């Protein structure tokens, strides 16, 4: 059971040690496409580069490389696209990624601004008369709706290839209130965020997987999944205490690098995963 573990790691102080085992213990992979040098400026600097075994393709002929991953979670049946925080010049390579993989639902877990830096561009138009055009990549994008809460914001956008006239309604979930350092007090407010995304189907194998990013660095996002994967194994398991956090995040860890970056995030993944438990269970 997590929860006495989470006692004896906490009483012990050995956050930081059973990081260091996960780091040591975790999937080395190449990522040679991630290095090329007309690479360079769609990767967004200090941030993880995509293995190329797990990464997301763009159907562009030209180069067909973004910044993201496929975490495929095989047991829970659960497919995720971790990616980061577009930049200027990848917002429409974003968005075709979208489109491309049939996503419902985008999960942003950072502000536009943290510590006085732009941790990602602005992707997404700010009022219903201003719509945006990525030329790059044939898309138009439109702000339906939006829904204001204390903790989060959920935006319902039009996406509309201009090439086929196709549209396709898109969930913007975007988690306003993590603090620009350490990680929430109470995971209260974060799993209600989570059980927000679950009710809005984003997260069903109906769809294509959700797009999770949260700029570079810190490491959030990874939480996201990990809590999302461990309640979901715990309806599935006929015992829910075999589930162990450490084994779920190094299966993940095959498929993108820098997930739980902190000491501190590893421990509030334990508590969420145990409070969404009691709340479910
Ligand atoms: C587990 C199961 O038994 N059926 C099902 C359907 C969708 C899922 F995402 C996960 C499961
Ligand atoms: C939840 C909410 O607060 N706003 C909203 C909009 C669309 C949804 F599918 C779900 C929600």
């Amino acid at each position: 059971e997590m929860e006495k573990e989470f006692e004896q790691i906490d009483k012990s102080g050995s956050w930081a040690a059973i990081y260091q085992d996960i780091r040591h213990e975790a999937s080395d992979f190449p990522s040679r496409v991630a290095k090329l040098p007309k690479n360079k400026n769609r990767n967004r600097y200090r941030d993880v580069s995509p293995f190329d075994h797990s990464r997301i393709k763009l159907h562009q002929e030209d180069n067909d490389y973004i910044n993201a991953s496929l975490i495929k979670m095989e047991e829970a049946q659960r497919s995720y696209i971790l990616t980061q925080g577009p930049l200027p010049n990848t917002v429409g390579h974003f968005w075709e990624m979208v489109w491309e993989q049939k996503s419902r639902g985008v999960v942003m877990l950072n502000r536009v601004m943290e510590k006085g830096s732009l941790k990602c561009a602005q992707y997404w138009p700010q009022k219903e008369e201003k719509e945006m055009i990525f030329e790059d990549t044939n898309l138009k994008l439109t702000l339906i709706s939006e829904d204001i809460k204390s903790y989060y914001t959920v935006r319902q956008l039009e996406l509309e290839n201009l090439t086929t006239q196709e549209t396709r309604e898109i969930l913007h979930f975007h988690y306003t209130t993590w603090p620009d350092f350490g990680v929430p007090e109470s995971p209260a407010s974060f799993l209600n965020f989570l059980f927000k995304v679950r009710e809005s189907g984003s997260l069903s194998p109906e769809h294509g997987p959700v797009v999770v990013h949260c700029s570079a660095g810190i490491g959030r996002s990874g939480t996201f999944c990990l809590a999302d994967t461990c309640l979901l194994l715990m309806d599935k398991r006929k015992d829910p205490s075999s589930v162990d956090i450490k084994k779920v995040l190094l299966e993940m860890r095959k498929f993108r690098m820098g997930l739980i970056q902190t000491a501190d995030q590893l421990r509030f993944s334990y508590l969420a995963v145990i409070e969404g438990a009691k709340f479910i269970m």
